[PDB]
């Protein structure tokens, strides 16, 4: 009950939202594994995805990369049955996200 | 369950985790901000009453250390977190899951 | 069930997985010690899932050695090319029923 | 199950856990205090399994952490702090 | 159910493991290796017939890699093909 997810952030397109089949609660997971900083990415230039759910009133960072110094994070965070919302809100990437689309529990 | 995000900085170095049977908060990754300060030491100390253990579980510093991942638990527990060095800010992510 | 181990190079650019329940784990990238220095070493998959096409590695001598996506593939083919660089790269995980 | 943490220094260089109890060690990070360039290194000794190893090799300026994702089933396990002054941290969690 | 932590040198440059399984964890380079020298970590699996690199390490550059994989019942032959290490491989067999 898996599927792979893999987006891609960049300046022109900022944003990506996961929200499998709107409202209906059926155990659906998404397990962020890991966020990679593009080859392309500028030398020096400070990228950072934020992560939003109203479910938690959360936005923050999930991740802050730059070429020369980090170019990878691996979050292994999980958002539970939840609207999930990445903005690039720094820099032009790009920036790769991937992960598990639980499907259900 | 649920996601667990919050901001420590300077203004604010500090975050409770209070809920309750079965309850445990993992903590994932614990992450520099892109303004800290260049070669500023950021330290976040966990506190775990239950457990008779007050510890530092992340040490970063923009230029050597931008994130770790301690991947650690704490169950059927109260948790303070605070940032004991540095302004940050610094983000701790995770979720709580019975 | 079997460990997969697969390397990528210039001159041999793609590797498939075809394997029915089967699933393909991939849990390392690895950089080959004689890779360019700055050379930047990007790994893409592909899978007809969901065509799915994306970088799942960036790696470059001298600053990413390695990276561990532990993602997964479900019941489909999948594709492993080196888009970008001469490596050595390897891809580290298994197949498991 | 358990948080476990524990601090070593030159001035408390072991720790000893004793008591299906499971040990994990998940990171070991060195203190912001720890001598630039300076190695500080964990050795593990579990007799159950016959192993005395370096878990942890850190050093200020290279590398902060590490992620052994290790576990000890075994009775006691004790960890010393062979190389290097620290501080360093070891966590994880006893799991019953 | 047990512990798995061996080390590998130019003197000792080999190892070998021979419902049996071994997971493998972590691969670190020892504090003693040679400043900028690449330690490289071979590993030969009969059943699946490989024989790839699971680690590259070098001080400076890399102390450690997080593999995770894991080899279901067959012979494992680790082999320190490049360096003089030493370089623990740490992990657990069920
Ligand atoms: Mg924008
Ligand atoms: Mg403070």
């Amino acid at each position: 009950e898996e599927s792979f997810y893999g987006v891609t952030l960049t300046a022109e397109s900022d944003s990506v939202t996961w929200d499998v089949d709107e409202d209906y609660a059926r155990g659906q997971k998404l397990v962020i594994k890991q966020i990679l900083l593009g080859a392309e990415a500028k030398e020096n230039e400070f990228n950072v995805v934020e992560v939003n759910t109203p479910k938690d009133s959360v936005q923050i960072p999930i991740a802050v990369l730059k070429a020369g110094e980090t170019r990878a994070v691996n979050p292994d965070v999980e958002f539970y049955e939840s609207k999930v919302t990445f903005k690039l809100i720094k820099g032009s990437g790009p920036v790769y996200i991937h992960g598990h689309n639980i499907k259900d529990d």
